[PDB]
């Protein structure tokens, strides 16, 4: 897998259509190796391509697959306000959930 | 090493550069025949490459203005073809061709 960053922030929706345009996809960390991979290729807070729209609480890559390493920051996930389906990177490397209206940077996963 | 993508969709060559920079890339710049044929397979349709002669015409060079060395030009090519063709594609057969820099065409980003 190869990561790369966007510069500017954006929704989740612009975010994917990012790196799908050059046929990648949102980066989704499989393990702390790759998590640390994605954190240094981002200098601030990034989107990962992991959601629980589907199904409150449960967690799934853009594919539909149910994560197993995650890296939630401490309190997290805590779907506050109206509710954060959306998930993004830490400037330490845990995770938030996020409303995926809100806009951050994006790291695109390829392979 | 140096990695492409190719694009999904055609656009002229200014949103081509500004897609690659999104991502902190470049437009792919083949610098010798095993680049070339890297970006070849990934582009499955005519793309983008960061060449132009814009500063002088038939004089080539890459987006950072630096002049190129490296041409896999189509036999007839650059033939700089009515009010003008500025900008390089990769054919299908891998051979290049310039074209108007406004006409839309894939885009290979390169990165490093
Ligand atoms: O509110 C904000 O901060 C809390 C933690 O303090 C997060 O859970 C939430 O997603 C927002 O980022
Ligand atoms: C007619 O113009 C088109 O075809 C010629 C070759 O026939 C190219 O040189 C040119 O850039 C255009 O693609
Ligand atoms: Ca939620
Ligand atoms: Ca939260
Ligand atoms: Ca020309
Ligand atoms: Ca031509
Ligand atoms: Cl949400």
């Amino acid at each position: 897998k190869y990561f790369m960053s966007s510069v500017r922030r954006m929704p989740l929706n612009r975010a994917k259509a990012l790196c799908s345009e050059l046929q990648g996809t949102v980066a989704t960390p499989r393990n702390a190796e790759e998590n640390r991979a994605i954190q240094n290729v981002a200098k601030d807070v990034a989107f990962l391509g992991i959601t629980d729209q589907r199904t409150e609480n449960v967690f799934e890559d853009l594919t539909g697959n149910r994560v197993r390493y995650t890296n939630w920051n401490e309190g997290e996930p805590n779907n506050v306000g109206s509710g954060e389906n959306c998930v993004v990177l830490l400037t330490n490397g845990k995770w938030n959930d996020v409303p995926c209206s809100d806009s951050f940077l994006v790291v695109c996963e390829f392979s």
